[PDB]
């Protein structure tokens, strides 16, 4: 298993990745994955019956979203933010777990609905759905990527990519990617 690997299951013919082409897709049942515009417009995550939000790119840069649990108090959505960077460099395995957990309280509730969010639905949170996919749902690497990739164009970056991979390693030895 190499970020090769990767890269190609995110590719076209010609090498090309691709762009959402949605605001926001179904990713795997109850869990939506999405752009700033539809975490911010609270109507239509109440008409997609959205009862949790994991904004993966909280802050107050262009690269993020300046959202907090304040912003949804009066919808009932519940929230948790997680401040990360959208380069090849930062570690967004540090988040994995916590992520993944508040995925779990999310679907725990029968009606429960969840959007994991960044600024393009591109890296940051398909990466965090991918990680909890393998987490919690014993997929392998390539079955999680693909599967989101299936439901929604996406592109995580090179180091994400990589940080996926080294998880999946881990999982793999420790026995745990056996559904």
């Amino acid at each position: 298993l190499s970020v090769q690997d990767l890269n190609d299951l995110l590719s076209d013919g010609s090498g090309c990745y691709s762009l959402p082409s949605q605001p926001c897709n179904e990713v795997t049942p109850r869990i939506y994955v999405g752009n700033a515009s539809v975490a911010q417009d609270i109507p239509k995550l109440q008409k997609l019956g959205i009862t949790h939000v994991l904004n993966a790119a909280e802050g107050r840069s262009f690269m993020h979203v300046n959202t907090n649990a304040n912003f949804y108090k009066d919808s009932g959505i519940t929230y948790l933010g997680i401040k990360a960077n959208d380069t090849q460099e930062f570690n967004l395995s540090a988040y994995f777990e916590r992520a993944a957990d508040f995925i779990d309280q999310a679907l725990a509730q029968k009606n429960g609905r969840v959007l994991v969010h960044c600024r393009e639905g591109y890296s940051r949170s398909p990466t965090l759905v991918i990680a909890y996919l393998m987490m919690r749902q014993k997929m392998d690497v390539k079955s999680a990527l693909s599967i989101v990739r299936q439901n929604r164009e996406i592109g995580p970056n090179d180091g994400f990519l990589a940080q996926l991979c080294q998880l999946n390693d881990r999982l793999a030895k420790e026995g745990k990617l056996k559904p």
